[PDB]
């Protein structure tokens, strides 16, 4: 996946209006948004054609998979059918969890993101000590793509050392949550951004001020 | 806590509209609370929420297994129970503050929150086995009243009984299709969850009955 200026832009406001106003505003920026269950809880799935249609973006479904085999499946289908391009994953349920997503990813020509550590200070309490594990269970899988914590780049090195250098990483908690855009590029290939951009006064001038504090890494 | 009627929850996994909306009213004087998953919303709408509430006099919980960080917790929360959810599953996984923040969202909205423990599926062996009786006890701690806990494991689901003790509320899923016995889960989990079992039977009606009657001395 090549992402415009590394930076996916994280869509969770809870309007459509709101929505489609912040992307547009900073779709000079970005080819890339994440929608998650924020958005698509308030507004229906048809959001994610609807972005497609005026933006042209690629849209990763960020829904944390996380039930068994039978359930992710069906989960998958009816993301993949609503136009998304990938899906956010979550490890912790297991290998059968992953290859559910795994098998519908490939009938449909789409990716499977694994989410191997969190970024939140909850993630310590469990999830942070099967994450090494997680990511070789990707491996073992094939998985290609991974989610990873700005807000521990210790953490984050670590998982790219596993995955390897051809793997795609992506890592959110820029910002809000206290990461540095430029330090969390030095492992991921791209930096997800939520708050600090749609929250911000002027959207366009935050997306454009992250972007210049990393020039050099584009 | 909740009265569920016949010990039985219908897992509405079809994906289609008319099929849901038919079987779940042919088996609605045997069931009167309905759990509705992804597979369903992501298909047809939060809406069919309000169409369920509108056709069948059922309690609805959203199986949405919440697992994000506080912040987006909260917000999926607020979305559901906005929608018409009497409840909300979340996982326990990603840890306190994110069950936490479905907590306050429910207190501050009167909905519930259940605490999905262990996973009834193999891969749940991998790494949610050995967290669940910590992710019990977190919930104790947090004030957690309703769980899920997996049929597939007997063993499992009553030590999990036991760390949430007999006032809670614990329900679970994996009857059925997945191996579980209704009769020996009702050992210790208030009601089973049922999907395909029902849903994709020929009858779902006679079905529901069939399990009704094979647990009648339990009920
Ligand atoms: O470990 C994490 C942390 N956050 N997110 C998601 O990335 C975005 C972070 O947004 P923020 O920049 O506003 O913090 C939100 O959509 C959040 O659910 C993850 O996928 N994984
Ligand atoms: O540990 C589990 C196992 N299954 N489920 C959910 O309960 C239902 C089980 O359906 P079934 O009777 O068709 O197996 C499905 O909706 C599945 O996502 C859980 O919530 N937790």
């Amino acid at each position: 996946m090549d992402v415009m200026n590394r930076l996916i832009l994280a869509m969770d406001l809870m309007n459509r209006d709101d929505a489609l106003r912040v992307t547009g505003e900073v779709r000079e920026y970005i080819d890339t948004v994440k929608i998650g269950y924020p958005l698509v809880l308030s507004e229906g799935m048809d959001i994610i054609a609807e972005f497609r249609k005026r933006f042209g973006c690629r849209i990763i479904a960020d829904f944390k998979v996380a039930d068994i085999p039978e359930t992710n499946e069906k989960i998958c289908r009816a993301t993949f059918k609503a136009g998304a391009d990938a899906i956010i994953v979550h490890g912790f349920p297991g290998a059968d969890s992953v290859r559910a997503c795994l098998n519908v990813a490939e009938e449909m020509g789409r990716e499977v993101f694994l989410s191997t550590e969190m970024s939140h200070p909850g993630a310590e309490m469990f999830i942070q000590g099967a994450a090494d594990e997680i990511a070789r269970m990707g491996v073992d899988l094939g998985v290609k793509n991974y989610v990873g914590p700005s807000t521990r780049p210790e953490r984050l090195s670590r998982l790219r050392e596993i995955i390897g250098q051809d793997s795609f990483l992506i890592s959110p908690g820029v910002g809000a949550q206290g990461g540095d855009p430029g330090e969390t590029l030095r492992f991921a290939d791209a930096i997800i951004v939520g708050r600090s951009i749609y929250l911000a006064d002027n959207p366009a001038a935050a997306a454009a001020g992250i972007i210049e504090s990393i020039k050099d890494l584009l």
